[PDB]
């Protein structure tokens, strides 16, 4: 408890940056919190809320996920690993959700944002869930600038852990939609060096990463440990220098520290 706090503080100092952690353990309703009420730039971890907003919308529009969306050269941004393969064709909203969540595709994220009515609509959805901390201000790519002191496109680790718990394990979404979100997150391709890297190989993880300005390196996860109740873990990290390098190792270390001895 105090041991874990000290270990997180030592990791943070060694890292040179600012670390935010929230773990919810659904075994006993306990938490581990470190700067859990401070704001951090979400960066690509915000893609979970945008996909969830589309899933919510689909509850009253049962054919929504099949809807076709044109991909054009004008849609391309800075990071288009899936979308660049589909220029001059269409992708379904399901495909765009999967591309955003599993490959962190920024065009896909922009199409999800646009569909549901823009960043203020994704934010209003967060409010409807009871999350009064989340704010999505901008589209891709600018939502990742992560300037220190800038509250745009931020949330707290506590808020995001509670919200992710509600989305993946609770009743924010209908059963089909929740299952789809969990399926997409379990199939993520981008997370193996982050939270997953600090957990035993046998544990099952659905996570969403993000990388941004000021070396901002983030991951949010739902975790099914071997023969245990699930966990929700948010690890946010950001650094003082604009061109700081990614530090996914810091997220792995934080994950190890807060799950040790479970
Ligand atoms: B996102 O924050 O994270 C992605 C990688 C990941 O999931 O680990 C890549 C796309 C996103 N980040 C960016 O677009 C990078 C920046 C844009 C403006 C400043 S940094
Ligand atoms: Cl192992």
């Amino acid at each position: 408890t105090a041991d874990v706090q000290q270990k997180l503080a030592e990791l943070e100092r060694q890292s040179g940056g600012r670390l935010g952690v929230a773990l919810i353990n659904t075994a006993d309703n306990s938490q581990i919190l470190y700067r859990a009420d401070e704001r951090f730039a979400m960066c690509s971890t915000s893609k979970v809320m945008a996909a969830a907003a589309v899933l919510k919308k689909s509850e009253s529009e049962p054919n929504l996920l099949n809807q076709r969306v044109e991909i054009k050269k004008s849609d391309l941004v800075n990071y288009n690993p899936i979308a660049e393969k589909h220029v001059n064709g269409t992708m379904s909203l399901a495909e765009l959700s999967a591309a955003a969540l599993q490959y962190s595709d920024n065009v896909a994220m922009n199409k999800l944002i646009a569909h549901v009515g823009g960043p203020a609509s994704v934010t209003a959805f967060a409010r409807q869930l009871g999350d009064e901390t989340f704010r999505l201000d901008r589209t891709e790519p600018t939502l990742n600038t992560a300037i220190p002191g800038d509250p745009r496109d931020t949330t707290s680790p506590r808020a995001m852990a509670q919200t992710l718990r509600n989305l993946t394990l609770g009743k924010a979404l209908g059963d089909s939609q929740r299952a789809q979100l969990v399926t997409w997150m379990k199939g993520n391709t981008t997370g193996a060096a982050s939270i997953q890297a600090g957990l035993p190989a046998s544990w099952v993880v659905g996570d969403k990463t993000g990388s941004g300005g000021y070396g901002t390196t983030n991951d949010i996860a739902v975790i099914w440990p071997k023969d245990r109740a699930p966990l929700i873990l948010v690890t946010y990290f950001t650094q003082p220098q604009p061109k700081a390098e990614s530090r996914r190792d810091v997220l792995a270390s934080a994950a190890k520290i807060v799950t040790d001895g479970l």
